[PDB]
């Protein structure tokens, strides 16, 4: 589980969104297992606006914090999920780290600020769905 919360907007994958979040719908995108909701209160999450290709993210299934390296967004064939069948899945980042079903929502942070969220994983993987193109975020 976890969150981007930004201005007014609730950043989820879009497979552990709430019965709320699709009546409060934004923007969301089966490809990118993204979904935006409006939010009540103001979030205090910076997205980062740069190509940085080092970080920190969160892995609940470890209680830590690992740095990695990890690759630009790209369109990346992806095995079948209780939420998805096998397809390509876009605008992903892979790196070398621990992930399981569970860790979905965990942020990747660079010196510039919220990167993306864990999405996918296995095989000593992990996969984040990349924010950082939809500059809406920052406004209205
Ligand atoms: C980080 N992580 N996530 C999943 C997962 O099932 N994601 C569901 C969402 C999904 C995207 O594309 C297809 N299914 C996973 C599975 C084994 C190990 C690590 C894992
Ligand atoms: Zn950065």
């Amino acid at each position: 589980s976890g969150a981007i919360y930004v201005g007014n907007y609730r950043v989820v994958n879009r497979h552990l969104a709430t019965h709320n979040d699709w009546a409060n719908l934004v923007w969301e995108d089966s490809s990118r297992d993204l979904l935006v909701s409006s939010t009540t209160a103001q979030g205090c999450d910076t997205i980062a606006r740069c190509d940085c290709q080092t970080g920190v993210y969160y892995c609940s299934s470890r209680r830590k914090h690992y740095p990695v390296s990890f690759s630009k967004p790209s369109l990346i064939f992806v095995e079948a999920s209780e939420y998805y069948p096998a397809r390509y899945q876009s605008h992903l980042m892979l790196a070398v780290g621990h992930s399981e079903p569970g860790d979905c929502g965990g942020i990747l942070r660079c010196q510039h600020g919220v990167v993306g969220i864990v999405s996918t994983g296995g095989n000593g993987l992990v996969g984040f769905a990349d924010v950082r193109d939809l500059l809406w975020l920052d406004e209205e």
